[PDB]
């Protein structure tokens, strides 16, 4: 009963958060076994942040530069190591709260939890989805740098975001764990622009069927369409194309509500020619696109 | 809108949850020191939950016929009370990762974090609003009883939800955690309707706040009201009246952009009256009530 945007419990994440410092920048780093996880950035002052050469700036640097707190005990760096735009600071103490973990890269339209933190503090969590265009609409102030993101699988955190810069337009860019941006992005304190965002039509699909779930039907219609009818009509819309592998992942949806994919489709092409009138769907007087066919069987099976 | 609903972090709940079973009927409980609380309609067989004899069912009850269980390690039940509608189970061990707690019962509009569990796991995290009418609208499914809601303020977790029931709409009802419900509700399987909701004033003005604090201010317009006027209107259109409590946790924001609380009303006043003609507040056609002029706060600072 219900339908919320909800985020895996954070418990495993938040003993792992530390704070790094060199010289007077600082963010969030990630503590797993006797490594420290954060931005590249942090070696930067202020003047390099705009222009940073960083194999030159790190080759300049001393284990001794570094500052790593978690809490308030300070744990001693031994060596350092970058991997694309992650830095890796060994460190002389194991962190006995390191779950278990695996690093990934996530796929556009998937989802995951994102543990905000400030000055290795643990500030909030919510859901986020990776965007088309590879940016992610968060909620980030400043000294958010090296939060998080994840999903939790039975006991396994699997990490796939590493939060570094907000743009222009007020979206996030980051990098997976092993230090590769999401997107055409540098991080580099420059003004970036994301490419075309489009919406994530299977998403929005699997909301519909939450929606009916949830007892709301009133954007439904009795007209069908093909798979191919329906991708010309989303794409003059910006949506992107719904595959056949699309349509069997929302096969668990179809088959508990009776409402084929297709003739979800023929819903959704409504509302995108018609609009919603003024009407809401679960709340919302907008296409919701950032909840995935396995966020809304989470939620909605039963 | 650049604003969303975020969850604190729930590692300090989550290491208190635990399961409690009596017989088949099983659901989550708050192990806190050396007492477990739970919903005290644990003690129901199925053929109890319609119409339950509570004091006659905790009677035949011991505390060897209550099982707590951290994971699959039982904690040995040594005492048993029922305070209103939560059972109070001592047990022989104080929990280690208890953290500073505190027991608040909140008034309608406060928000609050709830970590959904299912037989002692926690699964997901969210906030909610208390509504006027009593309810929550959260997300719960079978064996979510006895999940709890929280807020987080340095270090300290304020304990202010413990989940009951799903009502026939679908929102969510339960208590305090001295076991008193928030509403007209009883915990017995019977349907229960919700009273008819309405808007939560005091948020609304905390988020016409955030526009303002945000560059969107349009809607500010050149009039002041009196509170009792403005909440003689607001009833008019299904919005709660607002308190002198409600004025003072609007002090902050209002002192931010200097923006007289009353002002504001009356920019309200002008929403509800005449609409908003085409226009969106924070790329939003609706007025969103589910965030406290804390959470503005929060999320702007
Ligand atoms: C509003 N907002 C939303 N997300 C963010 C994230 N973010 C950040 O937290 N910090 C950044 N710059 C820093 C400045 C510092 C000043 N001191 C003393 N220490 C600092 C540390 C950092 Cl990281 N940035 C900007 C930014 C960060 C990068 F990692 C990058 F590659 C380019 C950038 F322009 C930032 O976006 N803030
Ligand atoms: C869909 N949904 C949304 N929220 C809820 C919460 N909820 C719940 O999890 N369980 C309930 N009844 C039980 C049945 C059991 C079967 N076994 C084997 N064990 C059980 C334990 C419980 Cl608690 N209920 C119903 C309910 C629970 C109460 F505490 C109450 F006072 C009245 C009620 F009608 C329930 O709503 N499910």
């Amino acid at each position: 009963s219900g339908f919320r945007k909800m985020a895996f419990p954070s418990g495993k994440v938040e003993g792992c958060m530390v704070q790094v410092t060199c010289g007077t920048t600082t963010l969030n780093g990630l503590w797993l076994d006797d490594v420290v996880y954060c931005p590249r950035h942090v070696i930067c002052t202020s003047e390099d942040m705009l222009n940073p050469n960083y194999e030159d700036l790190l080759i300049r640097k001393s284990n001794h530069n570094f500052l790593v707190q978690a809490g308030n005990v300070q744990l001693r760096v031994i060596g350092h190591s970058m991997q694309n735009c992650v830095l890796k600071l060994k460190v002389d103490t194991a962190n006995p709260k390191t779950p278990k973990y695996k690093f990934v890269r996530i796929q556009p339209g998937q989802t995951f939890s994102v543990l905000a933190c400030y000055n290795g503090s643990p500030s909030g969590v919510y859901q986020c989805a990776m965007r088309p265009n590879f940016t992610i609409k968060g909620s980030f102030l400043n000294g958010s740098c090296g939060s998080v993101g994840f999903n939790i699988d039975y006991d396994c955190v699997s990490f796939c975001y590493m939060h570094h810069m907000v743009l222009p337009t007020g979206v996030h860019a980051g990098t997976d764990l092993e230090g590769n941006f999401y997107g055409p992005f540098v991080d580099r304190q420059t003004a970036q622009a994301a490419g075309t965002d489009t919406t994530i039509t299977v998403n929005v699909l699997a909301w519909l069927y939450a929606a009916v779930i949830n007892g709301d039907r009133w954007f439904l219609n009795r007209f069908t369409t093909t798979l191919n009818d329906f991708n010309l009509v989303a794409m003059k819309y910006n949506y992107e194309p719904l595959t056949q592998d699309h349509v069997d992942i929302l096969g668990p949806l179809s088959a508990q509500t009776g409402i084929a994919v297709l003739d979800m489709c023929a819903s959704l092409k409504e509302l995108l020619q018609n609009g919603m009138n003024g009407r809401t769907i679960l709340g919302s007087a907008l296409l919701e696109d950032e909840f995935t066919p396995f966020d809304v069987v989470r939620q909605c099976s039963g």
